[PDB]
Parts: C-alpha cells; sequence; structure tokens
C-alpha cells in the first residue's frame, strides 16, 4: 500500500553509523545521530509529498561539589578531564578562590557575586575561560 | 555579597574550549560541551558549600522536504552531510524510491509500507541503512 500519510516514530536503527561514514560524515556528529530519535511526518495530496523529519537527543550531567572554605578535599573532575586535584578554596575579599593541586599547572577557579550575576573564572596552563550567570 | 545561594543560569561563556583544549579534553567533547546550558545550585551555610552544576545538552534537527513524484528537485541534505543532489522520486510498484543524483555514487532511498509500519533504506555506495518506524 501506498498511504505514507502520517506520523511516524523509528523504532529501530540498523547501520546508520556506515551509511553516515559513507556520506564522509564526520566522528562527532555520527555519535549524536546514531542516538537520536527520528520522528516523520508525512502529509501526501496527490502527487505531492511533504516529509518533515526531526531528530532529537537529549543529555544531561550533575556536577556535585561539597565543600568548606579552607578544609583541602580531593576532587575528580568527572564533567571536564577526569582527573583528581587537591582542591583548597580561600576567601579573597568576597571572592571564593580555588587551587587545583594536581598535573596541571595553573589549575584553579575563581567565583564570587555581583547582584544578580555570578562571575566564574577557570584557569588552567596559560587558558582562561570567563563565565556569566545570571540569578532564576 | 559573600552570599552565593540560589540558583544561576549560564549566559555567557568565553573561552570554554581553549580552557578544555588545555584540560586535554578532546574534540568533540568540547564541541559538545560548549553547546550545553549550565546551571549552578549553590546551598551555603557560612563557610560551608554545596555546589550542583547541571549541564544540559539539546540536540535538535528539523529535515523538511516537498517534492512531487517524477519532478526532479534540488535537494540540500543539512540535516546530514550539507550536500546539494539533483533528488527524483518515483514510483516503483509500492514503493516510493528516490535517487539523489550528486557527488556519492548510488545515493538515494526508498520507503515503503509493510503492515502496520514504514520502512525506509537509505543506500550511499555499498553501506545501506535500514530503518522502520511505527504509526503514532
Amino acid at each position: 500500500t501506498r498511504d505514507q500519510n502520517g506520523t511516524w516514530e523509528m523504532e529501530s536503527n540498523e547501520n546508520f553509523e556506515g551509511y553516515m561514514k559513507a556520506l564522509d560524515i564526520d566522528f562527532c556528529t555520527r555519535k549524536i545521530a546514531v542516538r537520536c530519535t527520528q520522528t516523520k511526518v508525512i502529509d501526501q495530496d496527490g502527487d505531492n509529498f511533504k516529509d518533515k523529519t526531526t531528530s532529537t537527543f537529549w543529555w544531561w550531567r550533575n556536577y556535585d561539589v561539597d565543600f568548606t572554605v579552607g578544609v583541602e578535599f580531593d576532587e575528580y573532575t568527572k564533567s571536564l578531564d577526569n582527573r583528581h586535584v587537591k582542591a583548597l578554596v580561600t576567601w579573597e575579599g568576597d571572592v571564593l578562590v580555588c587551587v587545583q593541586k594536581g598535573e596541571k599547572e595553573n589549575r584553579g577557579w575563581k567565583k564570587w557575586i555581583e547582584g544578580d550575576k555570578l562571575y566564574l573564572e577557570l584557569t588552567c596552563g596559560d587558558q582562561v575561560c570567563r563565565q556569566v550567570f545570571k540569578k532564576k
């Protein structure tokens, strides 16, 4: 039967990776694509077809650190590089400052509040990453 | 203010990738990481901190094509390899068959109903991908 109208949800997906490799799609895109749901909405009007396909992938991770200022603790950077560091958090004025002692030199972060904005500076080697958060 | 309690939503994120590269995080992980939302939940009691960072990643892609059976059309395969092909869709029996003429040899797909299910075969070169959909 030729009636393909409706909304369709993919149930099985065989050798998507090999077909995508044949299209020369990069490894990173392929890793996500094989994990996507796929929804195909097909509208047929005589010889006219509209085919709307949605691919979606949702991922989430929590990274929890509990510490007391001045009490060195061991941190395992599970959300980044998977390293063990000895972290020490101190105050410098209203700035929370952390040295992460380990394999990487000059590794740490700084965290402070101005009104409804939280600023976070992450340091490793010669690289500084600056992040701004708003209050929710 | 030294009171960092609350829920904070990242609104700006500068040089996250250079910082992650210094941490030797692989390309791709970095590419995924920089596309993440970041939420920071801080439960603070004096010098005692609980810090939860929630990273969510939401990959979403829509691909919509309109075509007429037998009428060649220009396709820009933006949901996969971002290539331009001359696509022609025909009926072969009850199978909807498409040939995508372009850089890639033996590129196309086939679409048909068996029982309750939509079947889709994607071919490129010697690679065939088979997808089965249920009706929703």
